[PDB]
């Protein structure tokens, strides 16, 4: 309460209200925020002294940034990508990086099915048409979504809930992945992609970004597309060939296209972009905005808050991005936790601190990643037993951290 | 039917194909199709013999036209408008217009629902200025449907449908119309207009076209909108003050719109189009082609032909735009059917010619409307007799029609 | 009004106070209400000066009843049946009889879906059971209806209504009907009725009362039916042949049954019930109370109120079970309806007095049905001259009634 | 399945056979299966050789059966109940009690909708009537669910569940809760349970049994319920004072009840059921059978096979009645597993003993329950040496057991 106003958070890049009131809710009360993104200077300045940092995507910490940072005990990227942050520099530090991979879903979802609503009825060429002053009335090739069948390509949290939101609007729901699952609804999985891309009106992709997404749609996918059709990718920027894509488009093979995301994207909002799909007025381009509401900020806001939160009062790390995924659960006693190098014989020291001096040991949860190691420790003792064992476990050759939590 | 075969049915600018299937099972098989509209040495042609014509919104059935189509029986405007056609000319030489009013309905509300989840999103400015090369990622302003107030003006036909389809979308749905209506699902009756666009995040317009509406969303209605909100217009185009709209919108006390029709219209898709509204990114702008999709053709055909048909079969005039309306229920033997100006005892000559003739009336339902009158007749008799019955009608004063129905 | 309360309406046998809460709402407050049916002194002197009669089942509107009511203009059956009324008795006389046959639909569905849900748990025997003392704790047979595929046989009223709330708890649902109808939400019409029985576990019944429906549910179709399988019929009693059930049920090819109708039932409460279905503890039995709810109730003494009203005040007799069905629009003016035998000439007299009254007609509806006739007329006629042609009109040979109605 | 085949399965009393699918898919194919349970001399021959023993709650394992159990390893309870086995005799030879303690939230929900149907309508009543020959046909007092007010006490996994079954049958729903939470759909939280009690047509109970909720409902409170409304309890069997409530029902200040649950219940089904309730026949009375279902049983039979597979294949412990809680993610590598009497240096002298073989601790997770504990050891090394290591492992002072998982 008194300690824990000396435990300074700094928030940059305008996160969501309700981390902060999550922050508070768990007596943390420092706390620098700002609205916007810090030059270096204001950065470093900012930093020195911060045990906690949350950014977004466009604060850039790199090696050297992190080094001048003494005070620094994790990262929270409150947003999805964690490509800004130096993974490994943070690691040899002891210091975990957490994002918010699954707090966007239902931003997505929505946005997939605006989109193909309006692309189905030729609304975007109509809207840039009519906008150069150019009247394209027809009820030719337009159709209503009642009805179609919308092919999801990935049925994880945001293909499952876009194909629940679909089913609501009297769509049929079919769905490839790489593995079984369990459909919600009646939604039906295809064991082929070949057939699903054969039957859907609407392809929509929700896949990660690996060597088996990597251009996944070629021309050969695209052309295993019902004529006039639609696709739609707002998951990654390599999942789809798009000059491929742009062919079939200007062959008329398939009708229309939204996508979010792209190879290469504009760094800032200063910066230009461009697609060879802009010529093209029938598909929708977006800045990777699929998951951009404040609904989803504000899931962000709270699920990264709360990781951090967690970090700082058990030392949990589960979820983290770049090191030894660890927690327990709280069962009173003290608790104590050391990072460190992957020394011979750094267990056998901690244990022998304790066992040598009288004192029982709860639990104890130790996990390892190459050369570094994470141990969370549960201890039934005295506080200045306590206080004394950490003493001791600071000095073990290895040790990059060691924290008495409560 | 070796009499129906004979009944020519011209159908012009490409109606939906269940229209003609409908024809053919009712037994009416003789039809002269044409994808576009004719030309006028062409239309005379082919309408010569008609007893049927079928058209949308481009043929121009003047007076001249059908006072030179010598065999015309009903007119068919397989579409919402009927100003293309000759209404008076019409009912004065005996021919009812039918129409599809309600159609269209799913259609318009899928429109609304699709434009009101990108203009939430800021899709439409972030599509406009990507395909420049401006990339505007943020999320400040953006928001998902789901959770927020759906305002609907006008709960008919399609208000009533898109309530539905928003509350699908977890949408809460209110509605303000003159009329108090039962609410469908969790739709709440708003009693004054002010009160539900204070409230409202979407204001969504389904009213009529009159004194009541025109202009009825001007400067005062838009300013008692929800700062940020957005507002629809896919009813009619004199309902929105569009000056004042882009006030409203140039000011950013509205966050967007979507409008569909507008005061002015082109006549073709080779006339230009003008708004002031041209200039607004955040601004979905479409040709009136909210029920312009291939299902709503189909829900037309199946409609507009099923009126022609009853009428040519049963003499049905409900519906007809410019006729009195009358049906009659189907109890076997003959039905007669005369169409005359208004001139009293019309009714008196016709009673007169059964009892003459011995014959037993069943049944008789004559409505009449401004000069003019309409009535059909069920009688027992066999063929001879009916047709000297009808013989003798014709030659009733004041007659301008009349025909020997089965 | 002086004009209604001279009008009298009889209300026997307990219908519904919203039927009172109509009649006073349309300005009719003469109004004799009876909780319980009349013993034949009472009736004859209470109808004696009744314009209107309510009933239910109980009472018999016998020929000489009938007979007795000289101002009597119409019979409401608050209820389905009208075979307590003599309806050729009432027709000669020009009294029209109106009834309430789909105001139950809820209440019936509603009770199919409780019972099913009982049924396929096993919980009316294990509630047998348990009043006798005896635990029959068991999982095995007891299924939950999720997932489960209930079959209707007849998608009218009921069969549709029942399909949506099953829906609604997550069966899957089909039918089967003699003709094609539009299925609602996800329900299936099976083309052959055997399929319908192999497929289904829960069988539920719907149909009319007719040859067609007669015993079809016999041994075969019983056998047809999925083991384990339940029955139930809401529907009519000569439906099921219940010896079959029977032997079906206590060889466990069906694991229950529910019915609420039978072949022969108790004409009264104080009569004994038998049926050889008594015997099986896993069969709901009911008292013929599928539409009995106080909602039922409310909405029959709407719907009939109204129709009385109706008639009454505009002449309407659409939906009359004994009689010409005719009704007009209100536009307006003044309007007459005649009553009468079809004797010859009757039409031109009533023309002959608009001629020589010179009266012009805006509107008229003639339907008649063997040797009855029933017009309804629009004149455009002050009050004096629509009083003489009224007095005229009821003077023409073969008129039952003639009145003024507005 | 070399070295699996030994693993043998005692399956008794009948578990659903997905738990054998389960089983069988992870390659333990050695299964001694039975539908009922065993004597004592046949129970002791069949798990004597037993690796896992899976049992419902007839099959009581005492000190001496589970002292006698040679190879077992862990125990399933394929039910909720866990009072037939001695869970000290099981945590003192280190083996792990499993059970399903939530695998029937559906099968709840949908009795009580099932039965408050029915109850609205008095059919438990009319059909305990019917079946002895009495026929009672009224309206009077039955009433549709839809429209009615649900109060619901308890709003945890059953009670949400049944609020969203109620809504979708045109239910408003209310309910009381000890502590705030988020309602679902349009479920409203009272705050005092005198006015859930006050307003609501049905009151259903689903909370634990602790001393809050010992006859909670109890006269005062039954007082207070709406006169005519009914209560269904399927929570526990002493949350409701039964003679309060057979007062109630004798006053006809409730109109039924539907009871699932009972302060003392039948042992078994062959012995007797008494309660006052037993007089009434509006009344539902079942054997605690709320979550009987087969639906039920194969969620069970998935969830604890499911927990046996991972206990065997990595040691898994969680959700362990009687045990530690240990769970390690997989990473490859050797898995080694230790239970021990929990005293300091255990521990240390497992890591010693890698240490002194030059092996590497990849993670571990070491958790303790009162007396005892255990840990999971992933290291990086061959055959051979994990097989030292393990056969060191068992002489440590204070082990119970050790196993080399993979
Ligand atoms: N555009 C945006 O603003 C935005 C926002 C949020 C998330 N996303 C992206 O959406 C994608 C999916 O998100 P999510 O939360 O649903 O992911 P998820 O992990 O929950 O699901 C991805 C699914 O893809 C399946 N899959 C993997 N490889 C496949 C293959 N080659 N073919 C078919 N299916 C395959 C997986 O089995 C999994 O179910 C991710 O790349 C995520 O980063 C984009
Ligand atoms: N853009 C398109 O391509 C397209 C397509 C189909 C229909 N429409 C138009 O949309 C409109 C609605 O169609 P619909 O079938 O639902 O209409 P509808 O006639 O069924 O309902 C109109 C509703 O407006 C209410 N209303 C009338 N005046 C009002 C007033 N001034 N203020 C508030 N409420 C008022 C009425 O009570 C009624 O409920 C019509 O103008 C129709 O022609 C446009
Ligand atoms: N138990 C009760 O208290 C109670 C209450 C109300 C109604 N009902 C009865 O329930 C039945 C259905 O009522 P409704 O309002 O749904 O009637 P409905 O006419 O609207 O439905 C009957 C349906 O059955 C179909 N059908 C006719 N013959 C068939 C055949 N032989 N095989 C299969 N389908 C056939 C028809 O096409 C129609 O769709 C009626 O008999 C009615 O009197 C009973
Ligand atoms: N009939 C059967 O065969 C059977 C089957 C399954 C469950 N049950 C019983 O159903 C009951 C509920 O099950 P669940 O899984 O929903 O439990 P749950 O713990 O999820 O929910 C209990 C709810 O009760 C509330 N609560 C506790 N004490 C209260 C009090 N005094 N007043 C008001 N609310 C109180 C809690 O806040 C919680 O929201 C349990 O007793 C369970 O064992 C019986
Ligand atoms: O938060 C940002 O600025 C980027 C949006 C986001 O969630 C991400 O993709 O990293
Ligand atoms: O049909 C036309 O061509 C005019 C507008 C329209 O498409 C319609 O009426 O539905
Ligand atoms: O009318 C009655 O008295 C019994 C109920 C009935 O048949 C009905 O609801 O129509
Ligand atoms: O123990 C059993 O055999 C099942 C009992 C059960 O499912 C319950 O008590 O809810």
């Amino acid at each position: 309460s008194l300690e824990k106003d000396k435990i300074k958070f700094l928030l940059v890049e305008g996160v969501h209200q309700k981390a902060l009131e999550s922050l508070r809710a768990a007596g943390y009360t420092n706390i620098e925020f700002h609205k916007g993104a810090l030059d270096d200077e204001q950065l470093k300045e900012s930093i020195r002294d911060a045990h906690f940092i949350g950014l977004r995507s466009r604060t850039h910490l790199t090696e050297d940034v992190i080094n001048a940072a003494e005070k620094l005990v994790a990262i929270g990227c409150f947003c999805i990508g964690t490509n800004q942050v130096d993974l490994d520099a943070a690691a040899k530090r002891g210091i975990p990086v957490f994002n918010a991979p699954f707090s966007n879903t239902r931003s997505v979802a929505e946005l997939v099915i605006g989109e193909l609503l309006l692309l189905l009825r030729g609304v975007p060429e109509a809207n840039a048409k009519a906008h150069r002053g150019v009247w394209n009335k027809l009820a030719a090739g337009s159709f209503e979504a009642r009805g179609k069948k919308l092919g999801i390509i990935g049925y994880g949290h945001i293909g499952t809930q876009l194909g629940i939101l679909a089913e609501s609007l009297g769509m049929y729901v079919y769905f490839y992945d790489i593995e079984n699952k369990l459909p919600l609804g009646n939604a039906t999985q295809v064991q082929h992609l070949s057939d699903l891309l054969n039957m859907s009106d609407v392809v929509s992709l929700h896949v990660p970004e690996n060597p088996s997404t990597k251009n996944m749609m070629g021309a050969k996918e695209i052309s295993l597309m019902k004529p006039g059709s639609l696709l739609i990718n707002a998951s990654r920027g390599t999942v789809v060939d798009i000059p491929a894509l742009c062919d079939a488009l200007a062959s008329k093979h398939l009708a229309g296209a939204a996508i979010d995301v792209f190879p290469t994207e504009p760094a800032t909002n200063s910066d230009p972009f461009t697609s060879p799909l802009c010529e093209f007025d029938n598909v929708l381009l977006t800045p990777h905005i699929g998951g951009s509401t404040q609904e989803a900020q504000e899931n962000i806001g709270l699920e990264v808050a709360g990781k951090l939160i967690k970090y700082s009062d058990n030392g949990s790390t589960l979820s983290a991005v770049n090191f030894p995924e660890v927690s327990l659960p709280l069962h009173g006693g003290r608790r104590l936790m050391h990072i460190h190098e992957n020394r011979p014989g750094v267990l056998t020291a901690l244990n022998k601190i304790f066992a040598e001096q009288g004192v029982n040991i709860a639990a104890q949860y130790l996990q390892t990643s190459a050369q570094m190691g994470y141990v969370v420790i549960d201890i039934e003792a005295d506080e200045d037993v306590a206080e004394k064992a950490l003493q001791a476990m600071k000095a073990i050759p290895g040790t990059i951290r060691a924290r008495l939590l409560y």
